[PDB]
């Protein structure tokens, strides 16, 4: 397969094509592990229990404490358990920057996100840059549908910690954060983004997700073929279920897939330095950092 983009199936062959005039469109898929180092856990984990501790809720199924029908009928049991994970901080990732820094150096088409802790925001990207597939705790809004009002975040954890379940100040409507519960649809901005983007992918940079939420997963096979896929995560993920256009690393056809198994950070350090970004990348990290530390 010599008529492969990349030129050896190795993080050295994807910063090559990186800076080679072949690739000038990145689409970044990310998820719960790109947030884990930020001190955010996997909501979708089981080791995280979720679902632990809701008896005192008297729930008639688990489930319901994040469907949008319950929670319209039922809305104190959610916000007691956001009070109860919410983040003490929200400082984003390594990987975070160096999605801006693809912003930057323009060569960001889309990042697609799994995770709805707002960090990819806190870390300068913006609105058109992003996919939140999951939806996200950054905006807020009525739910009555002629009233819509949206509230920022700092208006949501104000009420959260002050165990005040929050009500639209124009209408007394329960407020809802932009995260999608079960019984709603994802994003209309998913389908229309994905139909589009893939037709323009030079290089799928899957950082910090598993691949087994759908249809989020999906977005992997819906690249051109040749499109190189490059997985920056602590495990192997992607790849055919042997059960069940998936990931291919590892079998003599392999021809565009590349995995780098480790910490999302490491990895994204590591892919810095092959680009010489290192110190673009570790000044942007500590400036940033020094910022959210001395907010007063
Ligand atoms: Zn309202």
């Amino acid at each position: 397969h010599m008529e492969r983009l990349l030129d050896e199936l190795t993080l050295e062959g994807v910063a090559r094509y990186m800076q080679s005039e072949r690739c000038r469109r990145v689409i970044c898929l990310v998820g719960a592990g790109i947030s884990t180092s930020a001190g955010i856990p996997d909501f979708r984990s089981p080791s995280t229990g979720l679902y632990d501790n809701l008896e005192k809720y008297h729930l008639p199924y688990p489930e319901a404490i994040f469907e949008i029908s319950y929670f319209k009928k039922h809305p104190e049991p959610f916000f007691a358990l956001a009070k109860e994970l919410y983040p003490g901080q929200f400082k984003p990732t390594i990987c975070h920057y160096f999605m801006r820094l693809l912003k930057d150096k323009g060569l960001l088409l889309r990042c697609y996100t799994q995770n709805i802790d707002t960090l990819e925001r806190i870390a300068g990207l913006e609105q058109e840059d992003l996919v939140e597939a999951h939806g996200t705790f950054y905006t807020s809004h009525c739910v009555s549908a002629s009233c819509r009002h949206e509230y920022p975040l700092s208006w949501m954890k104000e009420k959260i910690f002050s165990e005040v379940t929050p009500k639209c100040e124009d209408c007394q409507s329960l407020v809802k954060p932009d995260i999608v519960f079960f019984g709603e649809s994802l994003p209309a901005r998913f389908f229309s983004c994905m139909q589009s983007d893939f037709l323009k992918v030079d290089l799928l940079l899957v950082m910090g997700t598993s691949l087994q939420v759908q249809p989020f997963a999906s977005l992997i096979s819906k690249a051109p073929l040749s499109t190189p896929r490059l997985l920056i995560n602590k495990e192997k993920a992607g790849q055919s279920d042997p059960f069940l256009g998936g990931m291919d690393f590892d079998s003599k056809k392999a021809y565009r897939d590349v995995a780098w198994l480790g910490e999302c950070d490491q990895g994204c350090l590591a892919l810095a330095e092959l680009l010489g970004w290192k110190k673009e990348l570790e000044d942007l990290v500590r400036r940033e950092h020094a910022s959210i530390d001395a907010q007063s």
